[PDB]
């Protein structure tokens, strides 16, 4: 551990490597804290899902992103257990145990809402799904100059995009995917477009997908090293930063305080620049228990000295889900460039098309391996490939339907009654809605109750805004089951469903942004600086202030670039030694 | 990659560990191969429990164990579902699909049974209960001489309790682990003596405990390095090992047949020494697949040229378990020593005690722990502290109660119905049975279905044997009821009942170890070699051939240690280039 | 037959929490005496099996 | 097989019938409230012994069903509720509601 560096980041999510990449690579020294630990392999941070085995056993990656979700807010317990033997000790209340918030009103919760703690952070789990957001969804970056915010959108969403490896062609020969996109965009010829999901990933084989996260964005090695040996970078994982220290006169930040869980010591340690990126709930943690906004219950009457609008316009996405399987005539279209003679076992039978021929409906690749899956396998009565990778679907957000869809295989819900059916007809479909941004809304800090790590304990204060949002919701939820059944039916166990408020893991306004601190109730500026303060910048969706329905990670991330811009322009890097 | 090897070693558990400490140690050039990927972090190998946030969340970690454990035998899904819409696609029949293996008899079937694919194998997450079989439940090392063959047990024993840091003192300050030790050590006084668990553990803190693993036994680092310059090792995961070929003779094998999966190439490596430890499913796999014992559906009218007892006399422990919630009695017994003035809430509210006054029923540790606790959190309905670890119980195996107990709290298992109840008083109970070997019961590799890896599908044909192992298994579920009702009654929705057959994970005697080939129905000597092969050695519990109802790991490793030193014996390493 | 004459005879007031309720759906910010509950009873002290 | 073992509750005091003046049921009348616990010493002694005992006979005769393990039911679900309007020879003496005769 060193005493003085130029840049202090906490947490190591993509944000925070966003931060690490470009200042690492602009010359400062940077140390980097996790509370943490690394965890995923030889690639620090690197995407949990890469491994061969998952890739060959998809079903069992939900229990590895349940195993790092730590729920936010937890209500005390009131179910009654009354079939206790006569001899158990029974306490005579529903008494606060097993972690549970009595701050929380149970009916005003996020309850969904989770939280990751490890190097790489939500990024080591996560689905990769990096959309743009329109103008409709994101906040202004230059005032009353559309198209100079356009432009400037445009280069941050560029940058992002190319440090996440994010591209649209990663399923291009899969039949799953193919079949129901043509099929969507030929239902909706002239309404609505359709194409794959843009994904953080890049493919490495016909079997396997090398899944981008925090690593693929800066590759976290302690530096400098051999392949960079004029850069200065340190992480440090397993250490839980507690506050960042105020000056009298709330125009800088002095210092950050830490402690280091392995040794069990608290530290100081000394910065040019401080960057928070622990996520959207643990960023306003830190800021609470630093002496910004207002710590317990809110109450109006003593209104906080700092950053008023802390914890407050908290945004969440409303959540749609269900499974489809797969409808009898898209199967049956699979085959429909085959000529087949005889029954499938018989020595007599045949499968083939025309290559390149101007009435086939699919591609040559399409037709090849279906044709070779029928031939080698005969006694199976699908004509899609064992191997056929994932549908990887969107129609993304426009005004006339003002939500994200995902029609795509998860890793998250693999549950196991409905598994008699074929996971080759099983199609997820998950629909986004956008939440206006409201005062009321609110992550709040117990004065009293705290955390596993002896921290403010978070408590929501939230409902789904009536008017737009609520109509929004129930409009997308038709949609759903709309659009679904042009696909198939309903797979049972799955039915169509409003998922727990925060299970969805999009929260957002925690700590806004925007151009005037009163004017528009905010706590950074559009480089992400906190109001007020020299050398303190916060990253991640809770700089979002919008109503969004697209994930927001490449929104933050664009952010981010933005802000280092800003560092690299104000602030020197500290000589080499 | 590298050309020739002195040994080589399939498996990166902590048994193919076993052989890797003795042997690079012993100055032999030593590869070692898994299938699987470095997975906990910078220590290769280690327990996936080892992070800060696992022991403040100790509920999370059942999904990181179920997340690496994949079925080995899935039979035939005839589940109905007729509630699919007319418009989806539904096959008439029950055919194969999802991985199912159609060889597979539902009902008599080891559903439970599953592998893990990661360096450190299984020792990444498991229990770490590591105690000793008795004469009765081990095999004999030496004939016609139990004090000689004592002798040799508690040499080898000693040597892996070391390697594995092995002790009984890791709980010993928590209250609740007292509580019930002192409990039945009361109710049982003079029939039945109790302990902590023998677990493979060292306590770092109050509050963290580092469980032991793979990489306890052997770091797996690549040398020659810094801290081992004269050392010869190479670790290659990512390699499923295929074949090991046989000479003309069947007296020596000539190579090993690989299969690198990232770069999906073939190779032929060669070694003086091989040493299979990929577990007691794989191991028999390997070995069918390179033409030992029979491959396909057993038939007796053409028996097998090599090793016909190979996968035959397999054995799996019965397991029962339910968790109890503690008893008024002895909540209320852990503060007897306690004197309360005043209403809690109070200033005025006062809990003491009398240090070293002969009528406590308590150390004064225990009782200080109370009083801080008491005080402290006077909101707080029970006397137990909220940090004290959980209890490690066990009255081990005997002649009059033949089966293994631990009364604990796993990480396995942990709910959301019953999550009402609070955690400091439940308990967990799983008493283990042991299962006559019979040549009926068996492992078996199907000649035409393969599995994720292209290798031939195990089958399992398995049913508790009548006798003495179905008597004892409910002559034992009866003692867990008896013993158990001592400390509390059931937990609603955990009630007393028997787990499904081989979840337990303790296979063993797939390749079982002997004297003699022929009189004792064995694949291995007690050297571990394989029988008529010079060079060939198997380790892990696939050699134990008897009825055992302890955890069989350090026993397993007590083999190894033996098995190398006949290896030390009888190759010499190549000379340090 | 036995359950179809069986009427339990005092039920405390439902606390499980529905939060799955789309956001266009009626609902309650307290838990509110209904569907017969009786807000009188103790769900700890009760004979929640007992009926006639 | 069904197994069902009923055990006896020592009468105490404290566990109460009574009936709301506020709430009503189904047909206007005082809505019943039970205010009860299984009384703490031999009751509850007993009523784990005889869990215990139903676990050691059962074995006798066979393993227990999936889904049908051993457990206490709901508290009344038995229906053999007693002691209400209690019989006793002297009103004062017998804390009771009726004599031998059942005459109030
Ligand atoms: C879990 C998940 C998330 C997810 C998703 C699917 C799942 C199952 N699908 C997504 C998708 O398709 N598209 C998308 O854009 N996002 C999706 N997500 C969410 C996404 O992963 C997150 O939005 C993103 O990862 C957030 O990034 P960020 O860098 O801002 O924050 P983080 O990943 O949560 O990491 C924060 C780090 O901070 C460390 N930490 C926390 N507190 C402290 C303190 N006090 N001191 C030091 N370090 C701290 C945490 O350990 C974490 O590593
Ligand atoms: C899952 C588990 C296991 C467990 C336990 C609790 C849980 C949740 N509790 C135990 C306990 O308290 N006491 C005890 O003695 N054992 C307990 N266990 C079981 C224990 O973990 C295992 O018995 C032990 O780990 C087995 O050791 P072994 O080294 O023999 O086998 P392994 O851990 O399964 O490792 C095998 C490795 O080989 C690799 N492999 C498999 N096939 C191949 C091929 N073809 N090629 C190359 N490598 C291969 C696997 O990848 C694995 O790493």
């Amino acid at each position: 551990m060193d005493i003085k560096y130029d840049v202090v980041i906490v947490g190591s999510g993509p944000i925070g490597c966003t931060y690490a990449r470009e200042l690492v690579g602009a010359g400062y020294k940077v140390a980097m804290f996790d509370i943490g630990e690394i965890d995923s392999g030889l690639k620090i941070g690197a995407h949990k899902k890469n491994t061969v085995e998952y890739q060959k056993n998809i079903d069992k990656f939900v229990n590895v992103i349940q195993g790092q979700l730590m729920s936010v807010s937890v209500p005390v317990n009131t179910l009654v257990v009354d079939t206790l033997s006569p001899t158990s000790w029974q306490a005579s209340t529903f008494f606060v145990r097993n972690g549970s918030n009595p701050e929380q009103d149970p009916l005003r919760n996020l309850s969904g809402q989770a939280v990751t703690r490890v190097v790489g952070g939500m990024s080591t789990h996560w689905t990769c799904a990096t959309p743009r957001f329109d103008r409709e969804q994101r906040p202004l970056l230059v005032k009353d100059d559309a198209d100079a915010d356009d432009a400037e959108w445009d280069r941050l969403y560029t940058k992002a995009e190319s440090y996440f490896q994010t591209g649209t062609d990663q399923f291009k020969e899969s039949i799953r995917h193919n079949l129901v996109l043509n099929k969507l965009a030929e239902e909706y010829k002239g309404q609505r477009d359709f194409q794959q999901i843009p994904l953080a990933a890049t493919r490495r084989s016909p079997t396997f997908v090398e899944w981008s996260s925090a690593n693929t964005v800066f590759d976290l090695q302690n530096r400098p090293n051999t392949d960079a040996p004029e850069e200065r970078f340190n992480l440090f994982p397993a250490v839980a930063c507690e506050r960042v220290v105020r000056n009298a006169l709330n125009s800088e930040i002095e210092s950050l305080h830490i402690h280091d869980l392995i040794s069990g010591d608290r530290f100081e340690i000394k910065a040019d620049v401080y960057v928070l990126t622990a996520g959207a709930v643990h960023n306003t943690q830190l800021l609470v228990n630093s002496g910004f906004g207002q710590l317990g219950r809110p109450n109006p009457t003593n209104p906080p000295e700092l950053l008023p609008s802390l914890g407050s316009y908290i945004t969440e996405q409303s959540l749609v889900f269900c499974q489809t399987v797969m409808s009898t005539e898209l199967i049956d279209s699979v085959k429909s460039d085959m000529t087949i003679r005889g029954t499938p076992g018989e020595l007599t039978y045949s499968v083939t098309y025309t290559p390149g021929a101007s009435t086939n409906k699919h591609p040559d690749w399409w037709n090849e391996k279906v044709k070779n899956h029928m031939m080698q396998h005969q006694e199976d009565p699908l004509p899609i490939p064992f191997e056929d990778p994932e549908p990887q679907v969107t129609t993304l957000f426009q005004p006339s339907h003002p939500w994200h869809t995902q029609i795509h295989r998860d890793a998250f819900s693999y549950g196991a009654v409905q598994q008699s059916i074929d996971s080759r007809l099983i199609v997820d479909w998950r629909f986004f809605g956008r939440t206006e941004p409201k005062e009321e809304n609110k992550l709040w800090f117990s004065d009293k109750i705290t955390d596993a790590y002896n921290m403010p304990q978070p408590t929501f204060d939230f409902r789904f805004p009536a008017g737009r949002t609520s109509k929004e919701a129930e409009d997308m939820m038709t949609d759903m089951c709309v659009m679904s059944a042009k696909i198939g039916g309903f797979l049972p166990g799955s039915l169509p469903q409003f998922m727990e408020p925060g299970l969805v893991l999009h929260l957002g306004g925690t700590h806004r942004m925007g151009f005037d601190e009163k004017e528009d109730n905010c706590c950074v500026n559009t480089d992400s600086r906190v109001f007020g303060f020299k050398n303190l910048f916060l990253g991640g969706c809770g700089n979002i202030p919008t109503a969004y329905g697209a994930n927001p990670t490449l929104t933050a991330m664009s952010l981010a670039i933005k802000s280092c811009e800003y560092i690299k322009q104000n602030f020197t890097p500290s000589p080499f030694t």
